[PDB]
């Protein structure tokens, strides 16, 4: 299966790309109209260590900007930049008018340092987490970045997590606020299932077996402690993990560093 | 002068915030039905040492979601939630329908979150780099999060670094591929010129002060090298600042840290 | 609880209704500059038997043509405009400039015919099986109106039916094709959760019991049939009822009858 | 002449098709990631008796989705499926990657269905008025699905009737409230006529000759009977018409019935 | 009647000022930076003769911004800045913070002077051509400035002027084209009517008695010639108006002078 | 170099085309479905004397419209039509789809006329004042047509003057307002350059040389005098320039008469 294969033929994802480019170009090119449209050909390199993510998202600024590309590793490739090479590893070969190339350069690469950086921070922390002999699964949270949820979701999965709910329309995810308002944990609950149905998961925050009983009760999907169902743990920061179905944290993609990339014409 | 006057009373940042609500929300809101429209109240604490920042565009979340708020500190304030007594401090009073302060709450604190982590970056780095004798000034890039590049030069800016030209419309940023292709940095900055007119400025990335003096005569205004006029470097990081007017660097507001933010109802 | 506070405070379905007061209004609307702008008063009659929906979807339209609503029946409300005395019964009382309420009117009708013609659908069919035996639950599908879906499965909610999966993003749903697709019920399953992870379910469209127990221990959360987990059945519509967790119709939503409405001024 | 000829080669109506994607494909597509992209072969079914229209539309949304069609019928075509062939027609063939058809399917048949189903509401009914000797027009409304006007008027035009006025802006329609306001039927004419202009029709809503005489006055081109210029008469429900121009009614389009289809990959 | 009637309270006309803003303000306002926001008042002053016009979408501008405006004159009203004293006349009162109002004055000064231009253009040539015995009707064209077709149709108007068609979707306006490729003048308009139905008028360009006959017949509602039904002149400009319905010249709105203005702060 | 090369590959300039196509057909072109889809061929013709502007914007519309086009002149050709041709000069040939040709024509001309139009005004007074021995600057202003400032500042560029600064991002321009504000012009520069940064230059508009003294001092790149940095001088009418090294003008761009075409299919 290909992970670039979630993103629909054809959707908003794409248009996001096309608002990104008029992000950088409110006007006019002045740089693109001195090197004008000459073919050219260049490299786009690795210059750190970590996991090659966001390549469908790349590919679709370098389509609208109508160049070729040829990828010489697959998404999700651990690239390993140090040993040595000059520091870098030529990960793609762009072609087509010199213009387009450094048009689509600064948002091809801000694309893909974010990304391969989310899913390398995500791979990173479930590999150690999965180091320690816990077998449950790491998610992350709906901390995402604005306007880039698409984006750094797919990063996550990539890097090897569980990217959790999507939105606050994907599973219902009541904690201290809901309860107190419908009163019951089975009252908040049963409301809960009363609109988003059967074909949605309901999760509640507990602190006591109490809650976590009625919660249980109910009908509850998943119960989150905090501090035929799941168990999740969320703050997950180091070392430890107990049996717990799942440990959620925005660690695996908030405030992660990013993995450097260039892009350089041939000659 | 106050830094929020930098944006426009109306115009697209403000459709940024409602499209990020329904990032959030693609179709329902069940904890939202849950928990009903009853006013409450709310406090939004910082729990991380750091500079505040991202406080309009919070502002705009909560304005939307019809609710007030009360500020308890100038945004740029440097907060430090060490009393431990909590470790946290109230950065703001929140009232409005239960359901309105928590759909409000994820989008609004990842804007704080990610403004301030980037202010609080920038403004160690310049002060880090300002504690060497250098009285030059530190600059963004272009290597901003996509579609968030108003936030993040935003948080620059408050931070006190210089954000740098915005985008690719608002200098002229000439390399060895736009004097290639010219003929000469002379050609370049002519052609540049030529398009750009006497309003903005037109930057060379000379190697060579033999060339960069040609820039220097052919019209630039500003001279870059890298590993009557301004001089800057581009690069890295650390030890080292000669005279030079400006050393940009993506590390102000790429890859930082966030600053942890959180809100509870009052209950 | 109250249903309109599934839709959140902002986000796009208000721009919704802007863009269906545009699609109205391409240039001028010359009725409205004869009619003038005369404060005027005016009756929204429910003309036909059947569950008034579209509440707040009517009232966002009338908020955007600065109007005033009093609306006389909650949402959800069983009308029934037997009495003849009029053949009608007033659900609202709108006061505003005359241009405004003529202006309004087309919109806010086509919205309450449509959404109250689904929930009364909805509910006379969800009733129909229930006087039956049956107690399971009856659901919606994917095949709704373009572009008014939010609108649609908000219906069939009041209505008192599962609305099921809202988009091709809320459960994944898995039939023939993905199965030999991924060579098992147990591989595609396996592959559905490498990406939805632990949040969402998995629904697998078994043709016998012999893979649906694959299909149920591969993880599936939902078995389907058609001619630790729930059952469906998908199709048609007589007679029947087997005791399985949930049958899904698109006849509770699409091709429905509508419910007349009017609006006429009080002169 | 081809009725599809009326949609321009490029406009809002793409856009549309592309944002009925996104409607259904918020995030991912899990189920086109197990399906993958390996080329398929399926077959599109009509599977009730009826008019086949909403061609173009279904079209776009197979070009965006990247699949090749092949069209077994003309727009217009009546389809009897009844007859027998297992209850289906085949009536295009579709190419292409699996998870595009997959993708492509929901969408593409909520065109179809609703669109043949309006087409097929729409003939029946001119037809059925038409074989009473009445050789006037039958026309539709206003009373069209918010946000899909386009598409539903044009299944009017196929099915044989008039679409009547697209919207508020095509031919000024005068009933009781704006007579009011400018007083004289002759002056709420003559109004009209000011902005208006030549190349637009009015249409005056009368009650008694009084109003249809001062009405044909003014200079209305079309009056409207309600109880060198036309007549008309809203309401058309069953059993007769008489001799007036036009006899109009939302039930060739509104509340109608749809015609129901299938999409099945060969294998 | 009031002609701002003519714009709907809601509609893309206001989202259009938006992007206006947008337009002029990409990132950050560094002027409204250092202004600050302290209460000012203002003057809009006219500096030259000519009718009033664009007071609603100045208006939406204003309103945008968050400014208070006191209007002078009515719109229409024949401005005459001739009093020297000062060669202006003070048409608006405006009062907010101080950057809000440096900030809508380009944006709102470009509207009023573009439509105040036009509408004058399109008064003093109707009374040219009305100065000659004349009784018939000037009209506008399609030749309108790209994005601004609402605007500049609604400034002809007011200008006295008639707009003509709207658009590509307002009447038929049939061609030798349209002729050659029917077959017919009468097979052209028999398909035309097939499609726009009785609500919209048929114009046939007719360049012979003999077929502008069969155009009159053939259902047309208008007859177009150039170098039951009405007449229309379609060209050029002087001297030579028979009386024909209609004389149209893309001389009322296209290519003509605006109308200088200014906004001055009462300091 | 090419001046089109200032247009970035794909960005919102070319959505901007879709959406002046969408402003002429809101809903359905009749004369397209009559005129059919026939393969025709069309002169596109320059009818007046001036430069020829605005090739790539026109040039994006018949791509839209999928034609094929062959442009006999490149952009910034002067045309002479009166030596005589018939008092036309065929400048591009379209092929396509009938309909296609017939739905691209007016908003294609609508831009060629307009841009030509200013380009051709442009040169005009550039080329008149230069012949003055001024070997200054001759610039435009922010006094656009709304929506369309990307094309009127290209059409500058083409004309042979300098656009000035593009938007209230490009350069700080403080005139009398802000200075009153901040209090001294030093300060005002002072904080103008706090937010602006270096990459963007900073005018200033005096009245006596003590402004334009503490102006120069502060470190204002530029400065207005109406009445290592430059002077302006806005106002330009006619009759002398006089060594100022930019003189600004709207009258460059803002109600300048349009350059006539026309488009005629071969037969
Ligand atoms: O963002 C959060 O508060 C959050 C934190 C941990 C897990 C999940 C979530 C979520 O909301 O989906
Ligand atoms: O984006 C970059 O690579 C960049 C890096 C350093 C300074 C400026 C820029 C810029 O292009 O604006
Ligand atoms: O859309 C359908 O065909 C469908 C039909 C029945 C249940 C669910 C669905 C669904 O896909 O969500
Ligand atoms: O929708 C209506 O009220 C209506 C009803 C009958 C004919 C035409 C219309 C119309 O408004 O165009
Ligand atoms: O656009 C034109 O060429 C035109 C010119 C004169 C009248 C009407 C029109 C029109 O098409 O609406
Ligand atoms: O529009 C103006 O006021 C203006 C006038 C002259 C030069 C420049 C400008 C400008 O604002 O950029």
């Amino acid at each position: 299966p290909v992970y670039e294969h979630l993103l629909p033929v054809n959707g908003a994802w794409r248009q996001d790309v096309t608002n990104w480019l008029s992000e950088d170009v409110p006007s006019f090119d002045f740089g693109g109209y001195v090197v004008g449209s000459d073919l050219k050909e260049a490299n786009l390199y690795c210059k750190q260590d970590g996991m090659l993510c966001g390549v469908p998202f790349a590919q679709e600024v370098f389509n609208q900007c109508e160049l070729q590309v040829e990828w010489l590793f697959k998404e999700g490739s651990f690239l390993e930049p140090s040993k040595n090479d000059s520091g870098k590893i030529v990960v793609a070969k762009i072609t087509g008018p010199a213009k387009n190339i450094l048009l689509a350069e600064r948002t091809a690469l801000n694309i893909l340092s974010r990304s391969s950086g989310i899913a390398t921070a995500s791979h990173k922390i479930i590999s150690l987490a999965r180091s320690t002999g816990y077998k449950g699964t790491i998610a992350g949270t709906r901390k995402t970045t604005p306007g880039l949820r698409r984006l750094e979701k797919y990063s996550m999965l990539v890097g090897g997590c569980d990217t959790h709910r999507y939105d606050l329309s994907s599973m219902v995810m009541l904690k201290d606020n809901h309860i107190w308002a419908t009163g019951s944990i089975t009252n908040a609950v049963k409301n809960a299932r009363a609109v988003c149905g059967f074909a949605v998961k309901i999760e509640v925050e507990c602190l006591s077996e109490d809650e976590a009983t009625e919660a249980i009760e109910a009908g509850a999907d998943v119960i989150m402690l905090d501090n035929h169902f799941l168990l999740e743990c969320s703050g997950g920061l180091n070392l430890l993990c107990d049996d717990i179905d799942i440990y959620s944290t925005s660690s695996i993609h908030q405030g992660t560093p990013v993995i450097d990339f260039s892009l350089k014409l041939a000659h």
